[PDB]
């Protein structure tokens, strides 16, 4: 088993969580409280937070397992995540501060008209679900195999918990918890890294050396165009627009423009996100490649047909002393919980200012919103967990693939919107149909690589919105 000490590491990490929660449950009085936290996070906080919102078990897994059969060329995308935040300070975030949002989507009221809002704030709050019920089937995935629990209560353990401490804590204990558990997974890290290089006879340097002898870094051969590889080009792409999607388009992030007092803090929030991205996810991609090399040099450790995914989390329950061990699935939970937390009170920001206040026909007061706030964390996380004990249960797929092809259009909106002085509300729905159906022909129609779905969908709101605005009447002003 995995041991009574991993245990009581694990079971310390989710108590401290808890405390976090009931902590910051005692100053939410308002809404402003519960999704804005008063104005009272500093930027360093809000910049951890922004990484450990963005960086989940997907990244802590996948990232590995892919260096480990693959290479590093996917690392490109770090660096474009971070080359695009001066134009996201620049360009996106005064619009969003002055207008004092609660929902990233209330911009798009704003410049266009509601049919954009409640497009954008809908294909965010569905995707979302889907986000977490995936991160959480993952983590399971991940752990299930080494803990000797049921499947169901590492659920309660992941998600049921993760609500708990989220619904009580509002905004503000989601983002203290998160840098807890960014500074844990970034750590964490670092540690497995370290331990590999220990275990390599010949350490770092025959980590590098056989890696790039393997032409494991960055191949050449990749240096190519395609329609569908995952090549040089097509990831490069495929990126910058994940990215302007996840900096510009998702609320989960957005979210932390606004949390921070001054433009100040607010600088500081994506300097201290960019100095993590530059710096943390170079550990997942040498922990791939590491793990490579070490069952190379003890090739009897892998039972044959060992599915690749799982070589991290083999290593680091067969390799990795006790209490040590127990840290680094705490800080895998970390990686989940952090993404977690924000994905659920995120949906709760836009379901209370995108649908229950704007559909309104009177406002609601302070009391009804806080209400609200919380209940949605509730309904967004049973359903979030239904669908995860149905993706671990049974072996679906159709709606979170579908769902996830909006996140082009929703950025395409925003971009046009930014960029396009002429665009009106009009010319942003013809936009809006024109992305649909072409990301539905990409997807269900095409062999297209999938990295050109986010590119396609935006590129089609940002074309069909500018050559057709001239059809309807003169774009809002919207002075900032
Ligand atoms: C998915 C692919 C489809 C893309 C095909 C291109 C679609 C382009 C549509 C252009 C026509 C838009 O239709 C829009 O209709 C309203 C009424 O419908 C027009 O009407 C508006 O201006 C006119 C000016 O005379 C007024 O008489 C009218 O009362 C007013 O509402 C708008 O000026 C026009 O902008
Ligand atoms: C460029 C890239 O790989 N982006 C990935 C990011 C980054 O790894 C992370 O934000 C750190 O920069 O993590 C995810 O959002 C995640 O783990 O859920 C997946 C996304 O595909
Ligand atoms: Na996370
Ligand atoms: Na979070």
């Amino acid at each position: 088993d995995f041991g009574f000490i991993n245990y009581a590491v694990l079971f310390g990490y989710l108590a401290a969580m808890l405390l976090v929660g009931v902590y910051f449950s005692k100053r939410q009085k308002t809404a402003d409280d519960y999704f804005r936290g008063g104005g009272r996070v500093p930027g360093w906080a809000a910049g951890v937070s922004v990484f450990a919102t963005t960086l989940s078990s997907i990244t802590f897994m996948s990232i590995p397992a892919k260096a480990y059969t693959s290479d590093w060329t996917f690392i490109i995308g770090q660096y474009l995540a971070i080359a695009i935040l001066p134009l996201v300070f620049y360009f996106y975030i005064p619009f969003f501060r002055k207008l004092k949002i609660t929902s990233a989507y209330e911009y798009l009221e704003a410049r266009f008209d509601v049919r954009s809002r409640l497009f954008a704030s809908l294909s965010f709050m569905l995707f979302h679900i889907g986000r977490v019920a995936i991160i959480t089937y993952l983590t399971v995935l991940a752990l299930r195999p080494f803990m000797g629990i049921d499947p169901v209560v590492l659920i309660v353990l992941i998600s049921l918990l993760c609500i708990i401490y989220t619904w009580m804590g509002g905004i503000e204990g989601v983002i203290w918890t998160d840098v807890i558990q960014g500074l844990l997974l970034s750590g964490g890290a670092v540690l497995i890294f370290i331990m590999i290089c220990f275990k390599v006879d010949g350490g770092i340097s025959e980590i590098f050396t056989t890696t790039a002898q393997a032409d494991k870094f960055f191949p050449t051969t990749q240096w190519r165009w395609s329609w569908t590889d995952s090549t040089i080009p097509v990831l490069m792409i495929g990126f910058l627009f994940a990215n302007i999607q996840q900096f510009t388009a998702s609320q989960d992030v957005v979210q932390r423009y606004i949390v921070t007092d001054s433009i100040k803090e607010t600088k500081r929030t994506l300097i201290t996100n960019a100095k993590l991205v530059a710096i943390i996810p170079i550990f997942f991609f040498a922990i791939g490649s590491a793990l490579f090399v070490y069952y190379q040099q003890n090739p009897s450790l892998l039972p044959a047909g060992f599915n690749t995914g799982g070589i991290l989390p083999l290593f680091i329950v067969t390799e990795m002393p006790i209490g040590i061990a127990g840290l680094i699935i705490a800080a895998i939970f970390a990686a989940a919980q952090s993404s977690i937390s924000s994905s659920l009170n995120s949906i709760s920001s836009c379901f209370n200012s995108d649908i229950y206040t704007r559909l309104s026909k009177s406002s609601p007061s302070p009391e009804q919103k806080m209400k609200v706030a919380k209940l949605v964390i509730i309904v967004a996380g049973i359903f979030s967990s239904l669908a995860a004990i149905w993706l671990v249960l049974s072996d679906w797929d159709a709606f979170n693939s579908l769902i996830g092809l909006m996140g082009g259009p929703m950025t395409g909106l925003f971009m046009l919107g930014i960029f396009v002085k002429r665009a009106n509300a009009g010319s942003a729905v013809v936009g809006i149909i024109v992305s649909i159906i072409a990301v539905l022909a990409a997807r269900y129609g095409s062999d297209l690589n999938f990295f050109f779905y986010g590119v396609i969908g935006s590129m089609s709101v940002v074309i069909a919105g500018t050559i057709t605005a001239p059809l309807f009447a003169p774009a809002k002003q919207l002075s900032l």
